[PDB]
Formats: structure tokens, sequence, C-alpha cells
């Protein structure tokens, strides 16, 4: 496999942020461990919260948070999850105690003194959402997921090699460090890592074990949930867009089943299971992921859901089910005090926010007491931890599913959101299917679309898992050597999509991008009716169309849904230094990673549809024109793909183009041939 | 909870035996590392086994080995099992090299060549074995288990405390060790250690985990596998004994369950399950050990194991249960070539051969290449590994059950010994049961039994687990700190059996003392006819009876079948510096931990009976002069309990006596009262 | 009305504190004979409690 | 005649063991209010116009909450005297 | 003729210390301890217990 | 099957609808009854044998008695063998495993 090299988009970053920057990187390192010799320690150690209750906008928030706090917060060195409701309630009380903080010494104090008295994980996790959140911070880079919880994007057999190397303080016997996939160059230390294997999975999907456990897929989700968190309110996180929040819902989880589709696809897989809550459960997972005290909890084959331990948790699982079906028998009711009418588009955002149990759903009833989570339940019942794992507050055996930093590793999360996208996509054939009249954009015709050779391959990626390790007084004090895990990842070569428009008049214009399936499992083509929720939208773009022919070249580079790769934190340090920070880090964290628009190609050449469509452009309404940058138009997000398509024949418009393409893959068809004999 | 000091019973150790006692210990420090500047190094090195092919007094063991060498063994760094069929083929051929070296320089340099070149585990476990069987250093003094593969012996909660420790060389916060239950002394760290609890067990099982966790528990069963290895021909391991070979075999099993079915009563649990292997398996088991490189595997609740991929496993355990059952049904047969009568009490050594596959079940038959073992399939089935664990040589999820080291943590252990003891039980159903006149003793009479208080209580107990971590090399070239568990575990105040006898004639006797259960699990008084199994024999020794009243006061530190506590490495150093052994180590470690004798108390006052039986001494034959020690007499091992008690009132005799005794705990009736604030 | 009059409204209010109470006290007495807590059950199950 | 709806005084505790089975007792102080009119014919059933089980009827979420001077919880045990089974009523 | 549980009459002896002349409830309940696990009973899983 | 049958001091047992005989607590009689089973049809394989130190000619119409009294597990099953302590009846077992106490 070759080494990944990249130029990286930078920009300038303000003066003014500069100060906020280091301090929010020097929080943020080795945060598994408190260094009494550090500046945050002797402001964290004597930060009295209730004595500056006033430097908080929210009298209220700094009251709750002092009522949990005296009966006590989880303590230090215990496994932490938004999952585990007590200690939910905790961390987000902390997380609204950082974002009231009335101007940024104040936070920065507030997160001393978290770092110093309470748990890690809840330090962490709390930080890292209120640097994304607050209006002070906005501009600043994070390192990325991977970086921080190094400990969930690895399995177990690189982290001993890891942690052993920090015991020894070296290696032993240096030259018999290749052999065993170790390398040793200037303080730091290098550590082939493999995905995991057949132990871990079962029915052969080990084979895309590359996609499902890449750091940035599991990334992506990440970011996701750190931007649209369910307990917080629609105004709070997307302002004047937060009638669309179940819009958003809908089309994220989409997206990632659709990707997901297409990489079992390109291994042979077919499509993703359905299953029953009340029979065995077929898909095994043995992860080897620990939270270092604790390993994560195995699920045998055949695993049976309900047992009389779970069976309250299966009569809301299945309770609320039963309840989606009967608002579908309904199509005009008042849910929750909210007027739905399901045959308007406009309903997602109830739908959505219905299926997520997020705080908008109740916004407009009475705070409650009473609380309880479609998914959350769900992803108790499929983990498989001990039953008295739930029952006892203190005792966990954590699961992937407890955390968006591993949930995409276990194919339960894919069939779990699979069920539930089946249940939003039988609301959608309520919408009324676009007509040929708004399809068509008269005058306008792609005679061609030509695409450049699409080559996937593998390449060493690096990236640094020294906060994964507990380091001495000595390397505290002064700098620590580096721990840099070496791992191959899926990319794809650029490549151009060459659009021929012929225009009667000379017209702004959207143009987007799909990337679609052609064959199903079976080997047989998709129908149209049948393959509008497996499109993957790729790109969003306005242009103008000048009379007669036109020729858009349009670089993969360019896509609006994809984002360069994160870059290390060593690269951020340097780029800093410079007064810079990484464009796509900052801006545009929120999209997939590039190196994964393409699935792993196939010795057969991977057949997949590019769609590719044209429509007159209207600007964004000003209630919108806040954040531009994120909506290019005012469709619906997934346009012309966000219903249901009954009769194909009204996608045979001038303005659209399907194109058949094939995707090649380069080098070594697998990623594990990294030995030093390879 | 009180700590634990106690003085260990030494004896001297033989002066030619003083440099091969220092080589041994210094061979097995640090076994999981190799260190260039120690003097092993050089001598593993260069050492060349073809070489010396004349140095091993067997040209076929050499010659075995070099071939499956020539192959390749196992990488280091790899979990090793004996289980793991491929990798048993090579620490076999190991121990053979190990065993047929013609003296201690040959032992110690193929030794010396193994730890170099070789995986940790296979030298380890090969190495430990030999030193047990070498005639040339029989009369030394081993580590316990315990601290060989501390790894083994404590849940994964304290060795990341442990390894947490030794990356940071050190507290961070010294002071703050003790809130998470670490103190330090003089460069040695020590680590509060809790058994597991309900995320572990199931069924309120976590009540004895003190007890089935306990590291004498397991020990003794590490103990037991290493004297008697499976593979291992008979007439090696007990020479004139070998007979018996079948018989020690359900003596030691017997006692295990029986020991365990005492605390489960102690602690409201009942009756050891049976099981259908055809049902889902209803005892979960969820360990929070691992193999540092990997967890261990977890069975979830109501695991089913007989899956498609497990069929032909299911079809050979159920095979050999029909295969016995017929046996039953013949009573007198030939199986592998050996003529059988089980209407014989003498065919209990085919008996316990079958059931344990071993090598002496098949040495009549020529030579084989197929071979299936019921218990390492029965194993593999209750271990609820991935089933891919099993097809691929090189990739193993460990389970408690592929180590002797932590098969009694694991509840289904029990449960596969229980199923095999009563098709072992059925087969004594055929014995002849015990006449009025062989268990009457003519002219002597057991007056009265009086019993000291019985208390059991908790103590702390500290055991050096400096093996598990990984050493600098500044560490191994001068000292390294010391890691020390410190853990609550059973013990039972010194008490004395005192017998009041009344005989007729001068006469040698021979004296046992039994313990058994009261009531069952639903508190209803158990029989005789049903009891017999569940006694757990104490004490075997011979006494002079004068004419007219004898009183025996007999110590339970005197008991046959118990023995001191292993002591610690360090304390090994020490005893060595004045030449002195611990006794009870180096002579009778095959025995039971003397605090273990009682179940832990109740509040209720634990209701148990004490058996005592005189009967006429007839001396064995010798067979040499240690074997008086072990074996006392000429009768079947559980005398008067080898058999069905037909007609309890056969047992009506004046030479025997039951006495209801009552055990009382004093002190915290719980083990996990240990924090800092307790 | 018939059965307490004026208490009717707190008929519900009963039924829940008499059964609690039931329950409460017979789980005493499993756990002072070491049968731990109330099981509970799957109807579409087979039923574990002859 | 007027509390036949009440539990057997010989049922308040549960069967003792010889060294005693740990229970806790928890005793609450607060203010007394009559209950009002509307319920004064059934006063010997209903000392006060709390909820039944004051202050055990809904969940308590934060116990330092109960860490009021006017409570205690207080361990207590219970002793078995005698035999310990029901069933040794033979004539033997 | 049946054998029946019952228990030895016991008094409560509460002592209170109390700023003003006023006239009060007290109510005593029982619970338990520890669950099946053997683990105490937390004060928030154990209010329906009493 | 619930009879209304009793034995004055005790109900007879009734079987419910579906009840499941091959449980944990059955299962050392559920495996004699399957080997009971599994021995007679390595017998019809084998043909002509020696069984209990009987030999049986199942060719031959008068293996009618060792057939029946082998079902049976009667005494004259085991006349040629020494007297044994160790004794199981398929009847018996599966009467036990049907009987649903
Ligand atoms: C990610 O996942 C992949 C897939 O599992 C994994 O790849 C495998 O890595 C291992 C190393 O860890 C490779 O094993 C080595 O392979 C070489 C080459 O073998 C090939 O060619 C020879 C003929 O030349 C064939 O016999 C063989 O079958 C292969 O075709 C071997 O030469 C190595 O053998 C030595 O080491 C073994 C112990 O590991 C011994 O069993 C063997 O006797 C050899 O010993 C010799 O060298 C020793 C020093 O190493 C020395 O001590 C001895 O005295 C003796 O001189 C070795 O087996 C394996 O081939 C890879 N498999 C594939 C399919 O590629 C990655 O390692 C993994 N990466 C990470 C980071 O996890
Ligand atoms: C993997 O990830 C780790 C963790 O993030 C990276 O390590 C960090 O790297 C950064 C940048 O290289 C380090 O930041 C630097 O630390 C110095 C602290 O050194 C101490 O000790 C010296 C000597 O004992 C003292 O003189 C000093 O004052 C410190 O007490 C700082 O001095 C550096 O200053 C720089 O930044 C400031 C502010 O921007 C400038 O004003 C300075 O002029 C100078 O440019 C700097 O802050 C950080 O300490 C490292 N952390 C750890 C835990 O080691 C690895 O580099 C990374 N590895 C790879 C391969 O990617
Ligand atoms: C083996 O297993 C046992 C049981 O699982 C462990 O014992 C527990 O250990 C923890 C410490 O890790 C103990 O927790 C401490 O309890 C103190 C007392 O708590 C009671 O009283 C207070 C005040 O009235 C109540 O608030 C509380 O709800 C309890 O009823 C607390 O004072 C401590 O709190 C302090 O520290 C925490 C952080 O640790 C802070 O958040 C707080 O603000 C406060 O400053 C602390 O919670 C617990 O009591 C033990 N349980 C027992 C003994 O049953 C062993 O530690 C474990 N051993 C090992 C080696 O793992
Ligand atoms: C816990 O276990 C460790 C490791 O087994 C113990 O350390 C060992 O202690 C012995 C006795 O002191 C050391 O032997 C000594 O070696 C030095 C240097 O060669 C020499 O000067 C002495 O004469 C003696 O030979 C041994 O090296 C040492 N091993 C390590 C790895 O440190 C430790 O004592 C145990 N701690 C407790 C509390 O039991
Ligand atoms: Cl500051
Ligand atoms: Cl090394
Ligand atoms: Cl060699
Ligand atoms: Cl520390
Ligand atoms: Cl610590
Ligand atoms: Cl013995
Ligand atoms: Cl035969
Ligand atoms: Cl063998
Ligand atoms: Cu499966
Ligand atoms: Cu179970
Ligand atoms: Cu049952
Ligand atoms: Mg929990
Ligand atoms: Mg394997």
């Amino acid at each position: 496999y070759p080494q990944y090299h990249y130029d990286v988009e930078t920009r300038k970053l303000d003066p003014s942020l500069l100060n906020i920057q280091t301090k929010v990187l020097s929080l943020l390192e080795n945060w598994k461990q408190v260094n009494p010799d550090d500046e945050y320690y002797k402001i964290g150690k004597e930060y009295n919260v209730e004595a500056n209750m006033e430097s908080y906008t929210n009298r209220e928030v700094v009251t709750e948070f002092l009522s949990l706090y005296k009966a006590g917060f989880i303590p230090k060195n215990e496994v932490f999850s938004i999952f585990y409701e007590n200690q939910a309630l905790e961390v987000i009380a902390l997380y609204r105690l950082f974002y009231y903080a009335k101007d940024f010494e104040t936070f920065y104090k507030t997160a001393a003194f978290a770092r110093v008295w309470l748990n890690e994980g809840q330090f962490v996790y709390a930080f890292y959402l209120a640097v994304i959140h607050r209006a002070d911070t906005r501009g600043i880079v994070l390192p990325a997921p991977y970086e921080i919880w190094p400990e969930y994007f690895m399995n177990s057999d690189v982290l001993s090699k890891i942690y052993r190397i920090q015991m020894q303080k070296g290696l032993i016997i240096p030259e018999q460090g290749p052999y065993y996939g170790i390398l040793s160059k200037d303080n730091a230390y290098y550590f082939y890592a493999n995905y995991s294997g057949p132990l871990t999975y079962e029915d052969n999907e080990n084979l895309l074990s590359y996609f499902i456990e890449d750091i940035g897929w599991n990334s992506y989700y990440y970011y996701f949930h750190n931007r649209f968190p369910f307990w917080e309110n629609g105004e709070q996180l997307i302002g004047p867009l937060k009638e669309r929040r179940g819009e958003i819902y809908y089309y994220v989880y989409q997206k990632i089943l659709a990707r997901y589709y297409l990489e079992r696809l390109a291994n042979g897989l077919g499509e993703i299971p359905r299953f029953n809550w009340l029979d065995k459960y077929q898909t095994s997972y043995y992860p080897l992921l620990s939270s270092y005290q604790l390993p994560f909890a195995q699920r045998n084959d055949d695993y049976y859901l309900a047992s009389g331990d779970n069976i309250n948790d299966i009569q809301f699982i299945d309770t609320y089910e039963k309840t989606f079906l009967q608002l579908l028998q309904k199509g005009q009711f008042k849910a929750y005090k909210q007027e739905v009418d399901l045959y308007n588009s406009k309903s997602i955002n109830f739908v959505g926010n219905y299926w997520q149990s997020n705080a908008d759903l109740y916004e407009k009833v009475p705070k409650r007491n009473y609380w309880r989570s479609y998914e959350a339940t769900a992803r108790r019942v499929l983990g498989a931890a001990p039953r008295s794992s739930i029952n006892y507050e203190n005792m966990n055996i954590p699961t992937a599913l407890d955390f968006y930093q591993t949930s995409l590793r276990d194919p339960a999360f894919y069939q779990l959101y699979a069920k539930i996208l089946d249940y939003i996509n039988e609301y959608k054939e309520y919408l009324e299917p676009y007509s040929q009249d708004v399809l068509h954009y008269v005058g306008v015709k792609i005679n061609d679309v030509k695409v450049d050779k699409l080559v996937t391959y593998f390449e060493y990626f690096d990236w640094n898992a020294t906060n994964a390790v507990y380091l001495s007084e000595q390397q505290l004090d002064t700098v620590s050597p580096s721990y840099i895990v070496r791992q191959p990842r899926l990319n794809n070569k650029p490549f151009t999509v060459n659009i021929d428009i012929k225009s009667d008049v000379e017209s702004e214009v959207v143009v987007k991008i799909f990337l679609g399936p052609k064959y199903d499992g079976n080997g047989l083509p998709i129908s149209l009716e049948d393959n509008w929720i497996n499109f993957i939208e790729l790109d969003w773009f306005t242009h103008k169309l000048t009379s007669g022919q036109n020729k858009i070249a349009r670089k993969s580079e360019e896509f609006f849904f994809f984002k360069d790769d994160s870059v290390s934190l060593f690269k951020i340090y340097e780029l800093l230094s410079n007064g810079q920070v990484p464009s796509y880090m900052v801006d545009r964290y929120i999209y997939l990673p590039r190196r994964l628009i393409l699935p792993r190609g196939t010795q057969r050449g991977f057949p997949l549809q590019l769609f590719v469509v044209v429509y007159p452009y209207q600007a964004p309404v000003k209630e919108w024109e806040s954040m531009r940058q994120y909506i290019v138009d005012n469709k619906p997000f997934g346009y012309p793909f966000d219903r249901p398509v009954t009769l194909p024949y009204y996608f045979n418009q001038p303005n659209m183009y399907f194109k058949d393409v094939y995707v090649y893959q380069e080098g070594e068809q697998y990623p594990y041939y990294n030995s030093y004999w390879s």
C-alpha cells in the first residue's frame, strides 16, 4: 500500500481567536489525566461555580447544575455514556453550564473545574460539544474525534501494543519491532493496524470491515450527533431551520444506510436484513473494543432479544411502532398537541422528531419527568449487555451502541435504522409524486454525461493515538512520545463529471449529481420505483447556462457533500503558528470524507448509476440566509428523490440523465496485506 | 476486614538443589518478556537442538520436535491454550523435549532456547510442567499459579489499574491513590480487588464469587491438571498407581463439585443445574477477564448451543454419552481392546479414563492420527466463542474454559462435570454395597464427637502480580516495582475434632473425617442414600487404640486433605537464602487450601454433618517411601462413600458417628466493603 | 359510591396501595429465604413458574 | 368488626435467622393537618389528608432530599427462635 | 392445628427535639436492605419496597 | 390430559397442552430413552448378534421373544447375565416422562 500525501486546504484564522484556539486545545490534551503542574489545574481546583452564579446568562441552568452536583456526580475512572440516564442528566447539566457561561474566561474556568473535579469522559464529551456550539468559539478547529477518543477507533490488539510500549518506555529489542508491525522514529512509534476479521463479524460481513470501522465514517456519525443532540430544542440547534430537523434526521440516516448498502453490494452481501423483535437475532457481533476498564459486550449468534427481563423494553418498542402505524391510518391528527397533516411533505419534521424522541417532539406539552426513547430502548435490547447492567446505575458493560463513536461498527445499527426508515418510507407514500411539469425544465437538454475512470484503492493513513495512553509525570511536564496508528483506508482517484447541455436561453440553474446502485443482491436491475431511496446525493451547485451548447466540468474534489480528511493534531499546531486553520475541519466537518465517495471496486467493475438533474434556480428565503453555504436553494433535501417515484417515465426528462458507471479497484484487493513480509 | 499473616510451614531444601532452584526461578521471572542482557539470552539464542540430538534420551522426541519446528511454531504475542489443537501439538512436543533432556544443563539450555525463540505462553506452560515431572528438579518450589499468570486470576478493572500505574511510572497525584483503592509503600503498589458482581454472574450466583474466583480454588485445579495431564501415559505419571488414574479423576471432580455445592447451599442457590445439549442454555457468563490482546468470550443468557456450525461437535458429544449408556447395558464388554467388568469396582479406572479421553484409554489400540475429546468438545460448545474462532488455526477468542487457570470461574464448568459424574454415578449402581460385616469394627465404639466452634471470616490476602506488567529495560536490568493485589479471602478459625472411642483391644486403626450437607435447596434433610456423593473427605490417618477409653484430639491444621496457603515469591526468595522451602507447596500442592474447608457461615448458622469412621488398619504395600503420606491404606479413595449406600441402617455402626455442626460467620458477611470511605 | 362513598375518588389509590403492600411483603419473605426478586415474564414465551 | 381489613400482626416481620436478617426501619415526622370535613366519617381509617403511602407514594429521584432532620433510617435485624422450619410436627 | 409465623412484641422508641409545641403525624415503614444479589438497595430503587 | 382421578389423598397429575418433555431435569431420562431406541435400530442393522449374552437371529421368527423382552426390560432379558444392581426400564422411564408429574 502507498502512503497518503495531500496538500491541505487552509485559510487564515481571525487573530482575535488565536488565544481561544490555544486554550481549547490545551484543555483537550491528555484529558484522561490531570497534571497538577498545568495551568488549568490551579484555576479549576479553586473555581467555585456557586460563587460565580452571575457569570452565567441563565440562572436556572446554574441552579439545576448545583442541585445535581450536591447529590454527587459519577466518580472519575468510570465508563461514561450519554445512554446511561443518571450520567446523561449530569452531563447535560454540565454542557448547559458550559454553554451559558457569559464569556470565554468564564467558560474556560468552568471547563477547568470540570476537568479537575469530574469524570473524564463526561468532561471531554461536554467540552467538545460546547466548543461546537458556543458563539465565541465558532471558527476554531477541534481535533478529529478519533484523535480525542482513539480507544474507540481501533481494536484491542492494536491498543495492547501501544500500552505495552508505554509500559516499557520503548521496545526492549528494537530490531524486533518491524516483525510485529511496530516502527520507531524520533520519539514516535508507528503501529500498523488491521480491521476486524471473521472473529468479530459473521456471514462474511468481515469483508467490509475496512468500511464500517473506518475512522472517518465513524467520525461522521459522531459529528452529526454533536451537531444535533436529541436533548436540545431545535431553536438552539438550527434556528430558522428548526422546522427541518426531522427532515435532516431522515436525510442523514437514509444516506448512511444507502452508502452502507453500496458497500454490501460491492462485497456480495446483498440487502440489509429485516428482523422480528420476538425471534432469535441472527446477526452476531464480537467487538475487539474495550473501554480500558471493561470489555465491550458481545452478542452471540441467535441471541434472544425478548427475555422476561427485557419485556418492558420490548413492549415499549412494539407500542411505539404500533402507534406510528395507527398515525398512518389516521392521516391527519393531533399528537403531543401538534397538528400533523401527513399529506403535506412538511410533516417529515414531526415524523423525524417522533422516531428520534427528541426535545422538539415534546415541546408543546408540559415538561415531563416521564420519558422513554425508542432508539435508546432499541439500542439497549440489541446491545446484549447483561440485564443487571441496566438495573444498577453504577455498573455497566459498555456496548458499541452506547457510543456515537462506535455505533456504525455494529451491523445491528444498520438493521435498527433500516427498520425505522422502513416506517418513514411508508409515511412517504402519503406524498404526492412530483408532476412532469414540476420535473421538466423546458429549453434545457442534457445531451451527454462523461465520467473519468472510477478507481478505488487502499492506502496507509497515519493518525495520532497518544490520547489513549497514560503518560508519566516526567512526560506530562515535558513533551510526550507519539503513538501513531498506521491503517489502510479506502480512497478514490480524483475524477471529473462532464455534463454536456444545450440550452435555448441563458439561465441560472441548479445542478445535482446523485450516485446509486444498479443491481440488487440477486443480480437484478433495480427499477426507479424501488431505487429512489438508494440514491446518494453527491453534489449541489448553481451554474449559469448560455444559449447554445454548454459544458460543465465538475470535479469530485468540489462535490458539495464531501470534505477533505481531517488533519492531525501536529498539523493543527503547525498551521496555528502561521495563523491558519484547516478550512474543511472548521466549516464543513459535517460532510462525508471524500475518500468514501465510491464503494471499493470489484473485479467485475462494480456497476453504479450516476443521476444528473438540472432545474431552475430560486434563491433560499431571506430567513435562511444566515446559513447559505449549507443550503444552495429552497428545495427539499434530497430533491427530487425525497418522495416516491411511482411512474418512472416521469423521470425521462431532457434535463435529467442516468449514466451507467463502473468502479475499479487498483492494487491489492484486501486491506490486510500489511505484514513485514508484505 | 483484617489483614492476613500466617507462619508458613518450612523444611530444608536439599543442598544439591539450590543451584537448580535458583535457575528455575530466574527463568520464570517476567516470562512475558525477553531481556537480552540476561544470562539465558545468549545461551538460548545460540543453542541448536539438532546439534544436541544425542543429549536427549529419546531420539523420536527430538525428531518429532524438529518436524513441527520446521513447519513453524506459533508466533510470540499470541494467545496460547492447550485446547487449540495445533498449539497443543507444539507445546506437548516442546514438553517432551524438556522432559527427555538427559541432565539439568541440557534441560536449562533447551528452556533458554524456548524462552528466546518461542511463544511466551507455550514456554511457561511447558517449563512449569517439566519442573513438576522431571526427577532432577522434583523437590524444589515453584511460584503459585496466580503469581505466574496473574492476568488469569483477577478482573480487568484491577488489571487496568496496574497497567496504568506501570504506564505512568507511579501515581501522578499519590495522595489520590487510596480513593481509587491504591496504596503505595517503598516502590510497591497495593491494589484492592473485588470479586465479580451481578454483571458477570446471573441468578444471584454473584453471591459466591468470592469462592469460585478464589485464587487457591482455581490454583488447585491448575495443579491437578499439571500433575495428571490428560495427554500423558499413566506409567510416566503415577507408576504403580496407574490402574487408579480413573479413580483419581472421579475423586477429584466429585470433591470439586461437592465443595461448590456446599457454597451454593450456604448462599441459598440450591442444587447444580442439569441441562439439555439441544435446548437454550440458561446460565449466562460475562467474564471481566482478558488475555491482554483480546477479551474473553461472553455467553449471553439462553445461548443456543446446537447451531448448524456446531453440529459435528454436538453429534460427537451425544454419541459419547449414548455409547456410555450402552456400555452400562452391556455390563461386561471389550472397549478399545480393554476387557471391562463393571461389576468390579476396579473398572472405575476405565470409566474415569473414558470420560477424560486420556492417553490410557487408547494405550491398547494402535497409535491414532484420529482423536476427539469429549471434554474439549464440550468446553468449546459451552464457551460461546464465535464459530470462526474454531475454524481458523491462527485466530481465537479465548474463553474461561480454554485455561485450567480460569475454568472454575464459569458456572458451566460445574454443570459440565455434574453431567459426567451423573453418568459415572449410574455406573456406580453396578457395585455391591458394603455389608454390615465389612463396615462394623467389632470391639470398637465411638462414644462421642465434639467440635470447637466453626467460624468463617474474610481477611485481606496479598499476592504478587508483577509478572502481569511489561517492564522497561531499566527495570529489567536493575529491579522492578512490585504490583501487589490485596484481596479479601474466605478463611476459618482453627478448630479441633475430639473423638471419644471405647476399644476392647489394643489395635492400630484408620480414622477418617468427612464433611457434608444436611439440607438440600428445598430445606429438606438429605437422606444418606442421596447424600453419600455429597460428603467431602477431610482427614485420613492411623492411630493406636489402647484398651478402654481413648480420646483423639485432631486439629484442622493436621487434616490430610488440606494444605497451607501458597507463599508469595518474595517469601520464597527469603526462605531460599536460609535454605528453606514451603513444605506444603513442594509436597502437598495437590490438596485443597485449608482456608476453604468450611463454606461461608450464614446468619442462620449453616447446618452441616460431620461423619467420623474408625476401621481396622491394613498396611498398604508401600510402593515407595513417599506413598504413605499420600496413600494411608489399601481402601478405595473416598471409602466408605465410594459407592452407593442402598440401606442406611448398614451405616448405624458403633465405629461410625454422625454429628450435626453449624458454621458461624464473624465480621462482615460480604467481601466488597473495602472502599476508602468504609 | 356504594363502596366508599366520599372516598370514591381514592379508589384507584387504594388499589395501588394494597397490591404494592402485598407484593412488597411477599418480596421481604423471598429475600428472607434467598429467593431474590419477583420474576418478570413475556406473555408469548414459556412460563417458567410451575 | 372494625379492622378486619388490616394485615395480621403476626406477619409484620419476615421469618428471621438466628444471627439476624437485615432490614431498614424508616421513621418520619411531619405536621398534622386534619382530614377536611368531606371525609370526617372514616377518620379511624385515615389519619391525615396525605396520599396513602406518603412520603413513598411517588419516585424518590434525589435521596439527599430525604436527609431531613425529621426523618430517620435505622438498620434492624430479625432473629429467629426455635425451629427454623415449620414441618417438624411429627409424633416422633 | 397448623404452625404459623409470629413475632415477639416489640416497642419503637423515637427521640425528637422540637423547637415549638405542635401536633404532628408519625409514620413507621419497614423495608429491605439488600437485594437478592447481596447488594444494598439504594433509596431511588427501594422506595416501592417500603 | 386432565384426569378427574385421584388417589383420595392426592390428585392425579395433569398434563397441559404442548408439554415440553425434554427439560434439564428430565435429560438423563430422555437420554436413556433415546439410547434404548438407537440400540434397537443398531440391532436391526446387525441382524445376527449377541445381546445380554443371548444369541439372537432376527431372520428367525422365534426372535420375537428376545425382541418383546427387550422392549419390556423384563427379567428374562437379563437372565443370562449376573444379577445386577443397575437397572433402568424403557417403559417406566417413558411413563415418567409422559406423566408430567
Ligand atoms: C494483518 O492481517 C494479516 C493477515 O492475517 C497479517 O499477515 C500475516 O502476517 C504474518 C506475520 O505476523 C505473516 O507470517 C509470516 O510469513 C512469512 C512469509 O511466509 C510466506 O512465505 C513462506 C515461504 O517463504 C511460506 O512458508 C508461508 O506459508 C508464506 O507463504 C513467514 O516466513 C514467517 O514465518 C516465520 O515466523 C513464524 C512465526 O510468526 C514461524 O512460524 C516460522 O517458522 C518463521 O520463523 C522464522 O522466522 C522467525 C522470525 O520471524 C524466526 O524466529 C525462526 O527461527 C524462523 O527463522 C511468518 O509466518 C503472514 O504471512 C501474513 N499473512 C498474510 C496472508 O499475509 C498481518 O500480519 C496483520 N497485520 C497486523 C498489523 O496485524
Ligand atoms: C501526537 O499528539 C501529541 C499530543 O497533542 C502531540 O504533542 C504535542 O505537540 C505540540 C506541538 O508540537 C506540543 O506543544 C508544544 O509544547 C511545548 C511544551 O513543552 C514544555 O516543555 C518545554 C521544555 O521542558 C518548556 O520549555 C515548555 O514551556 C513546556 O512547558 C510548548 O513550549 C510549545 O510552544 C509552542 O507553542 C506556543 C503557543 O502556540 C508558541 O508561543 C511557542 O513559541 C511554540 O511555538 C508547544 O505548545 C504539545 O506539548 C505536545 N503534547 C504532548 C502531550 O506531548 C504530538 O506532536 C503528536 N505527534 C504526531 C507525530 O503527530
Ligand atoms: C468493591 O465494591 C464496593 C461496592 O460496590 C465498593 O464500595 C463503594 O465504593 C465507593 C467509592 O468508589 C463508595 O462511594 C462513596 O460513598 C460515600 C458514602 O456514600 C453514602 O453516603 C453519602 C452521604 O450521606 C450519600 O451521598 C451516598 O449516596 C451514600 O449513601 C460518599 O461520601 C462518596 O461520595 C464522594 O465521592 C464522590 C466521587 O467518588 C463524589 O461525587 C461525591 O460528591 C463525594 O465527594 C462515595 O460515593 C461506596 O459507598 C461504596 N459502596 C459500598 C461500600 O457499599 C468498593 O470501592 C469496591 N472496591 C474496589 C477495590 O473496587
Ligand atoms: C514481586 O515479584 C517481583 C518479581 O518476581 C519481586 O522482585 C524480585 O525480587 C528478588 C528478591 O529481591 C530479586 O532478586 C534480586 O536481584 C537483584 C538484582 O539482580 C540482586 O541484587 C539480589 O541479590 C537478588 O538476586 C529479583 O531481581 C526481583 N525481580 C524483579 C523483576 O524485580 C518482588 O520482590 C516481589 N514483591 C513482593 C512484595 O513480593
Ligand atoms: Cl485564560
Ligand atoms: Cl519488545
Ligand atoms: Cl534449532
Ligand atoms: Cl494517578
Ligand atoms: Cl489512578
Ligand atoms: Cl488422592
Ligand atoms: Cl459391539
Ligand atoms: Cl490423546
Ligand atoms: Cu447469524
Ligand atoms: Cu439465565
Ligand atoms: Cu421452572
Ligand atoms: Mg447500569
Ligand atoms: Mg482458532
